[PDB]
């Protein structure tokens, strides 16, 4: 569902991952919550063009990709982080055409340049983990 889904989410992407398409998440970072991810995935169980991987442990916002059965490196650069522990996070995920667009509250949080060149291949919006999902639009 678009309101309250339970974690963990699956949603597929009509017509694959197009470009100028935004995904919006609206969610709740638990007191009592480690980490979660959001996984942009070519098939329910395949690879993952963007991972992305909020660590309440040590504050990180960890970015990667699963391409071919391994991840390549990591980015982690913020300037700032909306995770903290009982936080509410508005975030805005556009896939651009050299990149993932990614606002959190409006404010710029990261760009992850395609590493899975042809991006139109995903067509699974995946979150797992400690977080609760208010409304999320696909
Ligand atoms: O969903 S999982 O793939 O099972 O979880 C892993 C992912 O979040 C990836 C993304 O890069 O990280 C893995 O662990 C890392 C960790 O970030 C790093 O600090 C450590 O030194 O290397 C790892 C790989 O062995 C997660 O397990």
């Amino acid at each position: 569902p678009t309101f309250n889904p339970p974690v963990p989410y699956f949603g597929r992407l009509q017509g694959g991952l197009t470009a100028r398409r935004t995904i919006i998440i609206k969610g709740y970072v638990p007191p009592t919550g480690k980490s979660f991810a959001i996984n942009f995935k070519v098939g329910s169980s395949g690879d993952i063009a963007l991972h992305i991987n909020p660590r309440m442990g040590n504050g990180t916002v960890v970015r990667n990709s699963l391409l071919n059965g391994s991840w390549g490196s990591e980015e982690k650069k913020i300037t700032h982080n909306p995770f903290g522990p009982g936080q509410f996070f508005d975030l805005s995920i556009r896939c651009g055409l050299d990149r993932f667009k990614v606002y959190a509250n409006g404010q710029h949080l990261f760009d992850f340049a395609h590493r899975l060149s042809a991006f139109q291949r995903v067509d699974t919006l995946e979150i797992q983990g400690d977080v609760t999902l208010s409304y999320v639009q696909i």
